[PDB]
């Protein structure tokens, strides 16, 4: 089909997909891997995983919209604890692209927001999710202080994902921070490249914690090994479940197998978010708009590296079948802080709206 922008693309039903990709990017995104990308992100995963195979269709509906048609239900449950932004983010695009349902502006948003991550996969986007639901019922969501039993359980009942399909989905937290963890501190990173789809989350996790970007003693949280922060700048955090997960034997060497491994990483993220974005429908019944996902910003090709500070010495490492890689440290005596902007600027403020939820 040709669309009325002239782009030809696969199938007709995937013209209006262009110019919401365009909208998203201009007005919450500006092409960068930044809070409001995140954000959207993140409620991708909310959104989807919101679906039990024991407890039936009227525990939720999976990747189904059910985020933006009910703002003022699951959002509020705490484990949504800030989410609301990026629900209120996309109700007005939901209102305005009003050809595209909720279900499918979550998955798009999302796999646009990814395109904009240095190293990112270009996910796979099938569309035709229906735009009518229920709203999810509590306690579908993992949270951070969740062993890694209860997670795997989580993830299995959701949706079948294997120990491997999980670490691989955990591939986003290299593009990730914390506002609700520590109520002190806003945007806490949980790699020291939040900004970069790059393997920094899987090697930093590994590292020996000294201390706390906030407060000592908050629920989900363990010790950093990048804790510094100045200004903005806040101080890399570590969840209690990516550390659980790094030293579990269930998960270990599937964490560890990720290090410095960025294409096999970026691989099977693309694998499991196939899977996780149509949850709650049948595949077979969702046409393919993948061609209309944004081609996404490339990686340096550099290999990981120690951030100052750390080394070799600090390694913690659970997987006795596989070899840690020979990695080089960045020079420096002493942490270097983690830009709390894109650019290294002082000033990044995301576009916000109001909402409902
Ligand atoms: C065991 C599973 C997981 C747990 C326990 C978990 C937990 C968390 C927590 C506690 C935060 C910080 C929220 C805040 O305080 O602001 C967070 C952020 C984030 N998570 Fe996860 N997460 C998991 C899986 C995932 C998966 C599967 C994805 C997506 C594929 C995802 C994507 C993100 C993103 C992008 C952010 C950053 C949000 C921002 O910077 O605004 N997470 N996660
Ligand atoms: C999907 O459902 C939503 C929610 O009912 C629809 O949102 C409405 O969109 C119209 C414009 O078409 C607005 O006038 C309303 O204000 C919106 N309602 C709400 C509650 O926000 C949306 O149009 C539907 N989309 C599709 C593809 O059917
Ligand atoms: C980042 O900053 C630290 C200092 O805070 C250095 O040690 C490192 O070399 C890099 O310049
Ligand atoms: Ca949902
Ligand atoms: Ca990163």
């Amino acid at each position: 089909a040709v669309c009325p922008d002239g782009t030809r693309v696969s199938h007709a039903a995937c013209c209006a997909f262009i110019p919401l990709a365009q909208d998203l990017q201009e007005t919450i995104f500006q092409n960068e891997c930044g809070e409001d990308a995140h954000e959207v992100i993140r409620l991708t995963f909310h959104d989807a995983i919101a679906i039990s195979r024991s407890q039936g269709p009227k525990a939720g509906g999976g990747a189904d919209g059910s985020m933006l048609l009910f703002p003022t239900v699951e959002p509020n449950f705490s484990a949504n604890n800030g989410i609301d932004d990026s629900v209120n983010n996309l109700i007005p695009f939901m209102q305005k692209h009003n050809t595209i349902s909720a279900a499918d502006l979550v998955q798009f948003a999302g796999a646009v927001a990814l395109s904009n991550c240095p190293g990112a996969p270009r996910l796979e986007f099938l569309a035709g999710r229906p735009n009518k639901t229920i709203a999810a019922v509590d306690g579908l969501i993992p949270e951070p202080q969740d062993s890694v039993t209860k997670i795997l359980q989580r993830f299995e009942d959701a949706g079948g994902f294997t120990p491997f399909e999980v670490v691989s989905l955990l591939a986003s937290h290299s593009v990730a921070r914390a506002d609700k963890v520590d109520q002190t501190i806003d945007a806490a990173p949980f790699d020291s490249t939040p900004f970069t789809f790059d393997t920094q989350v899987f090697l930093e996790v590994l590292l020996k914690g000294v201390g706390f970007p906030g407060s000592a003693n908050n629920t989900g949280e363990v010790a950093s090994p990048l804790p510094l922060g100045s200004g903005s700048d806040t101080g890399e955090m570590r969840l209690q479940s990516d550390f659980a997960l790094a030293h579990d034997p269930r998960t270990a060497c599937i964490w560890q197998g990720f290090v410095n491994e960025q294409a096999f990483m970026a691989a099977s993220f693309r694998a499991a978010m196939s899977k996780l974005a149509v949850l709650g429908h049948n595949r077979n019944s969702l046409i393919d708009c993948s061609d209309v996902v944004p081609v996404p910003k490339p990686a340096t090709g550099q290999p990981a590296m120690f951030p100052a500070s750390t080394g070799p010495q600090d390694l913690e490492l659970s997987c006795p079948s596989e070899r840690f890689p020979t990695l080089t440290t960045q020079p420096g005596a002493s942490q270097s802080l983690i830009a709390h902007c894109p650019d290294g600027s002082m000033s990044c403020p995301g576009v916000q709206f109001n909402g409902p939820a």
